[PDB]
């Protein structure tokens, strides 16, 4: 079943992708956080703090970590990820491609930046992607709390002022009922058109190895663009 209820360790290399992540229903999915955030626990966990360089999410992109969040130890890649573009948290490969990294968990969401921002500070590690409260989302205090600086969906520092009146307080939760799920699930509501952005319009997200992202075919997933896996030591493409 596509479930995520993910075991904790390496996240590109833990169980990676039954298919869906957890539900593949944005009615049935917590990335609310009224109080959801504990099922919501083994998404954001993986990559932030220790690997606090630029959320890899708490995936409401493909499947529970498959490719998402830390970084892949070359003893962890023990079983292989089923369909992905990249597998790019990859010390290797990905941690370099991390740049690269960018363009697809970024775009699939409209609003971008420099991520490898949203985790150098305090509490900057709730960015529009890892977003959740508790402990992160102490607010936009005085100094140094981590704003979101960068912009979180509105919630950087200085982009508080003119929004402050309706935002914080009482637009701010809803305003992350928004956020993640824009980000990789990019429906809210209706539009279909608005998921399989990833690949379809401009983002040549990842001119990496060709991969058949042509999602345009199975469209039977979830969060992730139907892609074939990439190829890890092998010439040949995976396919064969």
């Amino acid at each position: 079943v596509p479930v995520i209820k993910a075991t904790r360790m390496p996240h590109y290399g833990v169980p990676f992708k039954p298919k869906l992540v957890e539900q593949r229903q944005v009615d049935v999915c917590p990335f609310s956080f009224c109080d959801r955030d504990k099922e919501r626990q083994l998404q954001k966990e993986k990559r932030l703090d220790e690997l606090r360089k630029d959320e890899v999410p708490k995936f409401k992109a493909q499947p529970l970590p498959q490719f998402d969040n830390i970084r892949l130890p070359e003893k962890k890649v023990k079983m292989p990820t089923q369909q992905e573009p990249f597998d790019l948290e990859i010390e290797k490969r990905g941690a370099s491609k991390l740049q690269r990294w960018q363009q697809q968990i970024q775009e699939e969401l409209k609003q971008q930046k420099e991520m490898v921002v949203f985790k150098a500070r305090p509490n900057t590690v709730v960015h529009q992607e890892p977003f959740v409260p508790k402990k992160e989302n102490r607010s936009l205090t005085e100094s140094l709390s981590g704003s979101i600086v960068q912009e979180g969906f509105e919630l950087a520092t200085a982009k508080r002022a003119k929004e402050r009146q309706e935002f914080d307080k009482c637009l701010a939760e809803t305003e992350a009922q928004k956020s993640l799920l824009e980000e990789e699930i990019r429906k809210r509501r209706e539009e279909e058109e608005k998921e399989e952005i990833s690949q379809l319009r401009q983002e040549l997200v990842h001119k990496a190895k060709p991969i058949r992202k042509y999602r345009a075919v199975e469209v039977k997933a979830s969060d992730v663009p139907l892609t074939v896996p990439r190829s890890p030591n092998f010439s040949d493409r995976f396919k064969c």
